[PDB]
């Protein structure tokens, strides 16, 4: 796999985000040279934050219409997710504190977990994952604020009611962390 | 409540399809127009292989040009075995992908969930599986087929877990599987 030589980068779409067709030569371990041609969709990077309450034993999530989901088996298009946004010229922590105010709370301490490529087959997207405590100290649209029992959130992963990658990632992390114990 | 598709413009269509979708969303009050790009690459399946005797997992590593252009210096990415459904049912797809990529003929598998991975503008839903493997189930060396160039990694499960902390594993579905396995006590 070793040797990579970029050959061409053709822009297929420059509408708003960018779709590329990238051609590169890849030398396999047997020494054979294969030319790959691969579509790469660049819609930028993102941050997401699970909000939790240790005293109430609750999490706060958001529900909104996701058109990409609506065209692919999600009947209503509505999706339950952790608060998230695009890193829009902002550092991850700056982006996410701002998204926490807008979507849901002006949180205090956040904890960063990891930064993960969510769909590396054909999408550049890297997501910065955070958790943070919320209270009624730190306090009507298409974006519905959901406050639910953590035990309920876990159950909705089992039934399929919560079926978003980053959200399940975050809820599983909280489960194992002991912050809700 | 109500969603109405207004226009679906095809921005690109070679194998996969990029859309620009205009739709009208109705609120509680009762209409707002939105326009969003939607990238349709199809759905896929992924599997984490584990060995309770050896306490090992099997993962793969291959060049991902999409990570290369965005922070991943070498472009090499450690992931769980995965592929696109390409009109097979998820379990059919995944046993096929597992023997091609890892060399293992898997026995019984466990379905975990099916998750949208990047729902901001990608349709992709991934079917998640795990399966126990045995050394006597290795039929070949794996490595993929056609133009695939895949390195097969068998490693201590405790080692793959700490690679999540060090960033040596930085793939969403793979961390999801590894964390699911840890919570399961199957490797205890
Ligand atoms: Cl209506
Ligand atoms: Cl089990
Ligand atoms: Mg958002
Ligand atoms: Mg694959
Ligand atoms: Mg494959």
């Amino acid at each position: 796999t070793q040797q990579i030589t970029l050959i061409k980068d053709k822009i297929l779409s420059d509408n708003y985000f960018t779709l590329h067709n990238i051609t590169y030569d890849l030398t396999r371990k047997d020494g054979e040279v294969i030319r790959h041609k691969r579509e790469v969709y660049d819609r930028g990077n993102g941050a997401t934050i699970l909000l939790y309450n240790t005293k109430k034993k609750t999490v706060v999530l958001i529900r909104q219409f996701r058109v990409a989901t609506w065209v692919n088996g999600n009947e209503s298009g509505q999706l339950i997710e952790s608060c998230a946004g695009l890193l829009d010229n902002d550092e991850p922590e700056v982006c996410i504190r701002k998204e926490a105010i807008e979507e849901t709370y002006e949180v205090g301490e956040v904890r960063k977990l990891f930064e993960l490529y969510m769909s590396p087959g054909g999408v550049t997207e890297l997501i910065h994952f955070f958790i943070a405590e919320y209270s009624d100290n730190q306090r009507d649209e298409a974006i519905e604020v959901l406050e639910l029992p953590f035990s309920q959130a876990l159950e909705m992963i089992k039934t399929g009611e919560i079926r978003d990658g980053k959200t399940v990632l975050l809820l599983n992390y909280l489960q194992t962390s002991h912050l809700m114990d």
